[PDB]
């Protein structure tokens, strides 16, 4: 079962994102990987990602933590899959994401080497 | 499949221009995936016909869409990726508004030789 190494993705992030570990946010990705959020943040590469999850980290999003569950779960070849998740960011205190801060992404995963990692990330609001 | 790739953005763009949600739903893989802004979240193209027909007979009725790809990669040999920036034009704008500019992350997979759209994602610049 692969199916398990695929949503153990989405965990991974979340302990990497709670400990503020840019590296470990970045190592998650393919060295040619994407993330888009919403804003100005467009970010290619682990070492484009890891130069702004740290100014990210020790800025606005220091102190929280994410968490979100799969809604969708599809495997396209057998060394790509496609996630679906829903979730958000918990500001520091706070134990539940606020409905004006919930997200969906998509997680494009790719295989090699015997493990999963992000080929592309991609997010966006729930509410307006 | 270099151009073929690049095509299927271009091939939504006219698509989308003439208000056709079977040819914008047509361009999607069977359990393609589809988010946006706001509670919008559809899957299969079945689901992505009947939500974009409410929006072109709805408030996207008369506009049309352009988009630059700003990243084209491939991951495999029959996976593809692209990452789209531009947004909808209003009607009679003759340029995408700074409120209403997007980015789409666009996921394509190769099947007997055609390519249709697993995944799209795009999220607000401003």
């Amino acid at each position: 079962r692969d199916v398990t190494a695929v949503a153990d993705v989405p965990r991974r992030m979340m302990e990497a994102w709670a400990s503020n570990d840019a590296s470990a946010f970045a190592s998650l990705f393919a060295p040619d990987g994407t993330m888009v959020l919403p804003g100005d943040v467009f970010q290619k590469g682990v070492d484009g990602i890891r130069e702004f999850m740290t100014k990210c980290y020790a800025g606005p999003y220091k102190g929280t933590s994410v968490f979100g569950v799969p809604i969708d779960v599809r495997f396209t070849g057998p060394d790509t899959a496609i996630l679906i998740t829903q979730g958000g960011v918990m500001a520091p205190g706070e134990h539940s994401v606020a409905p004006d801060k919930e997200i969906r992404a998509t997680w494009v995963l790719g295989k090699r080497d015997g493990a999963w990692l992000v080929e592309a990330y991609h997010n966006s609001p729930v509410r307006l």
